[PDB]
């Protein structure tokens, strides 16, 4: 689904984003645009480390999510870094933004927070991000 600015926004408030582990709304919007242009079914396959980015916030399958090729794992079991979101790599491609909302708030969990996102930093941090919710009643 490719959702319009103001419907996402009032979706991500809906969804408990605004002030998560102390990010804005308007960090978050800034985000998904910049990541997807606010498109659920947006994939990008990194041929540089074999993995890949997926849906509205781009996830990455090497920590977050599982969809089995992605290299890099233990190979047992301790102190197990993998599929930190519990889900399969598809429920970040639903149209319905519940699981990639779930996984986001995990991922920001970690100490880099929004840094864990690279384009986070080129394109949003420090910048005036008011633009992404103005008018959208949020
Ligand atoms: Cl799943
Ligand atoms: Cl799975």
């Amino acid at each position: 689904k490719v959702f319009e600015r103001c419907e996402l926004a009032r979706t991500l408030k809906r969804l408990g984003m605004d002030g998560y582990r102390g990010i804005s709304l308007a960090n978050w919007m800034c985000l998904a645009k910049w990541e997807s242009g606010y498109n659920t079914r947006a994939t990008n396959y990194n041929a540089g480390d074999r993995s890949t980015d997926y849906g509205i916030f781009q996830i990455n399958s090497r920590y977050w999510c599982n969809d089995g090729k992605t290299p890099g794992a233990v190979t047992g079991r301790g102190d197990s870094p993998a599929n930190a979101c519990h889900l399969s790599c598809s429920a970040l491609l639903q149209d319905n933004i519940a699981d990639a909302v779930a996984c986001a708030k995990r991922v920001v969990r970690d100490p880099q927070g929004i840094r864990a996102w690279v384009a986070w930093r080129n394109r949003c941090q420090n910048r005036d991000v008011r633009q992404y919710v103005q008018g959208c009643g949020v």
